[PDB]
């Protein structure tokens, strides 16, 4: 039993609740930009009920945490396109509260399945890695002074030019996310993330700026914590290249 597939029967299966949902509809295929001509201009990553079943089928959520973060897009869009309070931002709103009730009805079962899938999620050093990683990031990078412009992606609509310089963004909530999927087994890769917002604030900004002048202290302090943890950090991958080898059936 292939536990991929057990897995996307059980997220195919929400996504079959969400849609039975009152008013849901607007949700249920992807918007039509040739008649909201402005969609894209305000919204830079679409989503919507059928493209996340299919995505579902194209086995590309190992876990609920991918699932769920793109069934958010849909509220965030909504929320951004519609408005806050609009009734779609509600309705898209409705779908993520089921699924966050489905999600914990079954949170032991779906647990089960994940490891099974991807077995460094159990690993005790990868998860003492990545609570080290989470903790650099809110504890000393968020800390920053004026380090607001680099926690959360860019909204394009408050800056409607920022995707057209900025192909590869990155932001320390998505490397937040990315942490808390296990996407980091070193350093290295960590540090690929993090310097990806420095180089997008000289692009965006300039090299002078003080934006810039922000993001190269959220790299340093980086730089400055891992060094301190250098030896404990170590261990840790040592141990989990170990574990990512050993996961060789
Ligand atoms: C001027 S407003 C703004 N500027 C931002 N930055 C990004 C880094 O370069 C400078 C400037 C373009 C970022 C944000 C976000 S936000 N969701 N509103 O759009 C909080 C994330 N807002």
């Amino acid at each position: 039993t292939d536990p991929m597939v057990t897995l996307s029967s059980i997220l195919e299966s929400i996504i079959n609740d969400m849609r039975d949902l009152p008013n849901t509809y607007p949700f249920h295929t992807p918007v039509n930009a040739k008649v909201v001509k402005d969609y894209y201009k305000i919204i830079t990553r679409p989503m919507d009920l059928q493209t996340l079943r299919e995505n579902v089928r194209k086995r590309l959520y190992p876990s609920r945490e991918e699932f769920r973060e793109h069934l958010e897009l849909i509220v965030k869009n909504s929320a951004t396109y519609n408005g806050p309070k609009h009734s779609l931002t509600q309705i898209s709103q409705s779908m993520l509260d089921l699924c966050d009730e489905k999600l914990k009805e079954k949170e032991d079962k779906l647990a089960r399945l994940e490891k099974a899938i991807n077995p460094l999620l159990d690993d005790d050093d990868q998860v003492a890695f990545s609570f080290i990683l989470d903790n650099i990031v809110t504890q000393k990078m968020m800390a920053v002074p004026d380090s607001w412009p680099f926690h959360h992606p860019v909204n394009k609509k408050f800056v409607p030019d920022y995707y057209k310089v900025i192909v590869n963004p990155m932001d320390l909530e998505t490397i937040r996310k990315n942490i808390s999927k296990h996407k980091y087994q070193s350093r290295e890769s960590f540090l690929d993330d993090v310097n990806l917002i420095l180089a997008n604030s000289v692009k965006y900004n300039g090299p002078e700026s003080q934006y810039t002048k922000t993001a190269q202290e959220i790299v340093n302090v980086c730089y400055q914590t891992l060094t301190e943890y250098d030896e404990h950090l170590t261990q840790l991958e040592k141990d989990i290249c170990t574990a990512k080898e050993a996961a060789l059936e």
